[PDB]
DNA sequence: GACTGATCTGTACATGA
DNA sequence: TCATGTACAGATCAGTC
DNA sequence: GACTGATCTGTACATGA
DNA sequence: TCATGTACAGATCAGTC
């Protein structure tokens, strides 16, 4: 039934092996440049995020997260009014020179400045690629990345996401956040927030004041560990272990959303992260791999698919890191969205999930 | 039954309170002292291991294991026959002058003259306590360790034990070793032996050829990782999950053991270690922590004990970390000691363990 | 500007209810 | 079984050369 | 003598039986 | 469901300034 759709949303292994190539490529001349040429992103390191590297990808390898992140030092962080998920981003010491000195709009560092230097760069190190087909797409208003497209024949799209590093404990914003006490335990959560957090340009262009100077959090690291290490048991779909079915579910669950967004244009708002967060939730609430075995499949998916539902009928999905930041808010997202939403997988849930095909 | 036994070797936390102050003053003193002074065990850093920083001392806080490591590059063992536990330890690079040059007995570095001046730095510290009643006890042969006595009006021992880390990867002989793969998973094992291994010295006193150059692998480290993770499921023994009796069957095991030792001379080859070698087979035998249930206390403690003794009759108590070697053979023990205590535990078992009063 | 001691956060354990 | 206090452990921050 | 590229081991995943 | 081959990831070692 659905096990055969999950065979359909397959990658195949020549298509991964091809990408891959490729992908790897362009992003080792990037980064190599970006430290090269005596620049002020020299130091930068590497992060790959997202659905290809935590196994969940689905379809076609055509989509790349990579974060280069840079760590910066001495900082401290004003919350952009009490959205815990956006900051202000001020420096104790400006060392000497300094290489982010150029990136200031005052004791601010600005997102925007920052984010067109890196841009020019990197459309400047594109030109140079001969063999390959690439360019970079146009920005898209509030990415914090620089996007490239690739002909490798087919079109691959990689995010180039730009991103600060800060060894120092978490924002406060996130103190009740990452709940997994339960699931994963008290020890992993320690260990977890004891990592850097990262900073990554929030790149609205809604006209606001500290616009251009708004960062926002990411936890793309953490929620790579999550995916990687997900059971309760050690062992979960390990090689000495069992597997569970909860990739599967958000598998699915992303393929849903992503065809019945291709068909209507009244969930524009609506993203993926949408799906991970609530899987996350729900992760948290069923912790034992037993509540996940494949056997189970059907039925792990309609836990997970009633969850959504209700988060769109209370319009409360609560950031997995950030508690008080709501997703399905008013602010954020229209009622008459969810309803619709709400409406259609509703429809699918009851149908026999014709969109399937 | 058990319950209240485990009441009795429990420790109370006002002796545990002053013999931890008082040790952790001295081993302050002794590790600035071994960098202070223009020392060649200058960078050695300090390792706690052990009952007692695992949590399984039984009834006095009267015995700390700590370990004064120090990170030496660029060596290469050559393996003590085939024993597995014991190697030479050459040198790729001696560096110019070099510390370590004064314990070479040719291209090996000797373990003997090492731990005498190791010896000597620590007593003539110890005569500048003035404070405390602390002496050095007088060489045990087969220790790595200097012990000290400390009259903190009770008495308690601390075995100051010089160890050599190495970041290079693990001796052959243990590849086949630790074998948690079903218990703690995959992940855990490579990341544990991705670790840096450590080598203290033999000191036997036994008259043999490189007597004085002759390491024995140790892995205190990793024994007290697992200890403190010792769960299939993370939240195992934590604030948001539960209790198992694992630790609790080991600290009977040790006592039962403890008690058959003072009251027999027959029972002087055994150790500890012997009991913490067997649980660790039993618990990568009964991975579930469903088996290690405090209801099922009585049950598990006698698993464990049935397979003890099963050791015992078939004299095989491979090592936990190096299978090739065997702990229970003829060559360390004496049958008519296996079999002696083999008596004496049946005994035991069949008569409501008088001996835990 | 770089190295060492001081401070802070949280887990495991004892204790009291 | 559930709340309160101590040790241990690791990390970050503040102070000295 | 210090920094970067090359080599090696193992987990997660696709494929074939 | 179980054996074979590819990508990814981290670590150590060898080669260049
Ligand atoms: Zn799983
Ligand atoms: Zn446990």
């Amino acid at each position: 039934k659905l096990k055969k759709v999950l065979d359909k949303l397959r990658l195949k292994r020549k298509d991964i092996s091809e990408a891959a190539e490729t992908v790897n490529k362009v992003v080792e001349r990037l980064l190599r440049r970006m430290q090269k040429r005596e620049s002020e992103f020299k130091g930068v390191e590497q992060l790959n995020t997202g659905s290809y590297y935590e196994h969940v990808k689905i379809s076609a390898p055509n989509e790349f997260d990579v974060m280069f992140k840079l760590e910066v030092p001495r900082i401290e962080l004003q919350e952009y009014y009490e959205t815990g998920a956006f900051y202000l981003v001020k420096f104790k010491r400006i060392p000497r020179g300094n290489p982010l000195s150029h990136f200031l709009e005052g004791e601010v560092l600005s997102a925007t400045k920052m984010l067109s230097k890196f841009r020019k760069i990197i459309k400047e190190e594109v030109k140079e690629i001969k063999d390959i087909d690439v360019s970079v797409e146009k920005e898209k208003p509030g990415s914090p990345a620089v996007t490239l497209l690739i002909r490798n024949p087919e079109e691959i799209s990689v995010d180039i996401i730009l991103a600060l590093e800060s060894k120092g404990s978490w924002p406060i914003s996130t103190k009740e956040g990452l709940p997994i006490q339960g699931w994963l335990g008290t020890k992993v959560r320690t260990n977890l927030r004891r990592e850097p957090f990262y900073l990554v340009p929030k790149n609205a262009k809604d006209g606001n004041s500290f616009q251009g100077e708004t960062w926002r959090l990411s936890f793309s690291h953490t929620e790579k560990y999550i995916l990687n290490n997900h059971g309760i048991e050690k062992t979960c779909c390990e090689s000495s272990g069992a597997k569970c079915c909860r990739k599967e579910c958000l598998k699915l669950m992303k393929y849903l959303l992503e065809q019945l967004k291709k068909e209507f244009q009244e969930l524009d708002a609506f993203c993926s992260y949408h799906v991970k967060t609530a899987i996350f939730h729900m992760w948290t609430q069923d912790p034992q791999d037993s509540q996940w075995d494949p056997r189970n499949l059907s039925s792990c998916f309609d836990k997970l698919l009633a969850f959504f539902l209700e988060c769109l009928r209370t319009e409360k999905l609560d950031h997995y890191f950030i508690p008080k930041f709501n997703l399905f808010s008013q602010e954020l997202i229209d009622r008459k969205s969810k309803e619709f939403l709400s409406k259609k997988i509703e429809y699918e849930r009851n149908n026999g999930f014709p969109i399937f095909d």
